[PDB]
């Protein structure tokens, strides 16, 4: 009785600390015994209402937890108040470094709190937060967290990662700027052939052979794109010919493409007679492209030197021009393969390179500024 | 005598106390009581008196974390919704239930496996947690929606697995960009191939053993002429190119349209006439910050297409005039027209009524102007024929 309350309390004290407590047992009808009921009562019926509300916020942040895209939720101000595990993932962060942060923290792209409350927006970042060179773009869009009265909790964005489709996206990207590059100075010789041809379709002295190298040109232009297309959907293949011939066709192609009619003079360097196994076509796409940027940054008329010389590490090529080349800023990315697409404005040969690099060779380049570029090829 | 005084009280806090407690059992929270200072039931009456004050704080801040969370599930941007070992529905979120066109009630009712006869079960759905995909109206008017449904695998505080997590995501507007632009390089290929293998059946006609003989220079007529429609539509090509990399920016510079047009269709009137009505109306200063280049492609563009468009009459009539807030600039012509279900279509890339010979051209054009924050547009009746009209901030 006098006890029956000094243990009764001791039964609330541990309730107090948060300690849950096996019932205690009603003695006799007393008018406290009833309040030891009571108590029993509490303990076990709170105990449940307890154990059921962990048990749904539990349920809530398991969902949240184990959920495949990113979610992340700030303040009316914007600092982050919630941040999932995926979330955490996508942004190279923990939870710890992501609480004291704030949704602008986002690669400082400028825009504001305002905007994005008012605008609710559905936008795209690009970051390499993983480590090394591989990226990630997500999308994120985000909604209000609008309460009944109006009032706006804060902001609450979902990060969906589509660092895949923006690649299948530069991929074709890059296949449209290619072809229509890398078609340019074919289509222009069968141009010029069957042009000047218009006009000299009889002098049998010449037209054989014009038609043929048009149609050669055509057919070299269709194995060309189905290349094209492989390369963000190549293949090599290789021949014995005579060098000198080769860079022959080649120029004389240009040559030719030069007499009609706007407004450069190119003299072959090598001699006669060089033996070699390669492609035919890609080569003859190598070397077009660097006479295509020979010629584009050579200044008034043109000084385009083509000189071959042949050792026992075999042809060494080069092509020589005017205007300018540096600095070593462009110099080692011109070869990269997406310049063409993600540059600011060179021109491309990469492409170039990588024909050349098919064959066991070596390319490379220096060039001064009032000096022109030499451009260098190596084969085997 | 003060005695019975004394059991009256104590048994009075106890009845007090019974009141609170039993308040308590039923989730209600009542005052705090009147301390004895100094009983000993003045420290249980106390105890009780925190306790009550400890069962709510722990409660109302549990209650806030499980809202917060709440809140955030449902008001975020892409649908969620949670299953059971069984599959059926046990959570659905706001978007969720737009996106299904259900609600909470009806959807709870629901097992996960309740879409197009899907053909796929909850126990190969869990080992799998592959996404897919799904479209589905699901939605009110002339529209319809597509969803990419990614599941995962949901479990509890201890190892086991709870259920399914799908999120699913409105991405109809994506799916749209790429599929068009998968047809976009599509069309590139063909369209380049389909002139290549015509030139070289030609040339390969007048080498195989029929060079120059009866049909000669028609044959270097027609590979001269499709070669320099290659080069053209590489040019637009690379045009349009440069404006899908976002590299190709404008120029502007504050110029008379007026004089502008005029030059400009000096200069058409020009390049044209060798082997058409070319109708003018302005007529007075309108000064407008444009870009001189990439504007004369978009209108020597247009005055082709109206051209193409033509028997012989042409009729060409550019007419242009100025409102309050805008330049209205319209090129109109008594041609064949467009069907009007070519109408929304025709400003597509390789889009094509009939060819018959580009064939980007219009596709540059609205690009262009839409590059000036302006907009184009066309209008036909097969009869007269059709017109576009651009339109163009201020002057």
């Amino acid at each position: 009785n006098n006890n029956q309350v000094k243990q009764l309390n001791a039964k609330v004290r541990s309730l107090i600390t948060g300690h849950y407590t096996d019932k205690l047992k009603v003695e006799d009808n007393s008018d406290l015994s009833e309040l030891v009921n009571n108590v029993n009562d509490l303990s076990e019926v709170f105990r449940l209402t307890h154990e059921n509300l962990a048990q749904e916020k539990n349920r809530l942040t398991s969902i949240l937890s184990y959920m495949t895209d990113g979610v992340l939720a700030t303040d009316r101000s914007g600092k982050i108040t919630v941040i999932n595990d995926m979330a955490q993932k996508q942004l190279n962060v923990t939870r710890e470094q992501a609480l004291e942060c704030n949704i602008l923290d986002i690669l400082d792209d400028d825009s504001y709190t305002y905007n994005d409350l008012i605008t609710k927006t559905p936008e795209i970042v690009l970051t390499r937060r993983d480590e090394y060179d591989e990226f990630i773009t997500l999308r994120i869009r985000f909604a209000l967290n609008r309460r009944e009265s109006g009032f706006i909790s804060g902001l609450i964005a979902v990060l969906h990662d589509a660092t895949e489709q923006e690649k299948e996206e530069r991929e074709r990207r890059l296949f449209v700027s290619n072809v229509s590059h890398e078609l340019r100075t074919p289509l222009t010789s069968v141009k010029s052939y069957l042009e000047a041809l218009d006009d000299g379709a009889l002098t049998e002295s010449v037209a054989p052979s014009f038609i043929k190298v048009s149609l050669d040109e055509t057919n070299r232009m269709m194995r060309m794109i189905t290349d094209l297309l492989s390369l963000s959907r190549s293949h090599l293949d290789v021949e014995l010919t005579n060098f000198t011939a080769f860079m022959n066709y080649i120029l004389d192609r240009f040559d030719q493409i030069q007499s009609q009619q706007s407004t450069e003079i190119i003299r072959d360097y090598p001699d006669k007679s060089v033996w070699i196994e390669i492609d035919t076509d890609k080569m003859t796409q190598v070397i077009d492209n660097i006479l295509n940027n020979a010629i584009k940054y050579s200044p008034d008329g043109g000084k385009v030197t083509i000189t071959m010389q042949t050792t026992d590490t075999q042809l060494i090529l080069s092509i020589s021009d005017q205007g300018l080349g540096i600095p070593k800023k462009d110099l080692p990315l011109i070869f990269d393969r997406f310049y063409r697409v993600d540059k600011a404005r060179g021109l491309g040969l990469a492409i170039a390179k990588e024909i050349v690099k098919q064959h066991k060779g070596f390319i490379w380049a220096n060039s001064e500024e009032g000096e022109g570029s030499t451009f260098t090829i190596v084969l085997p």
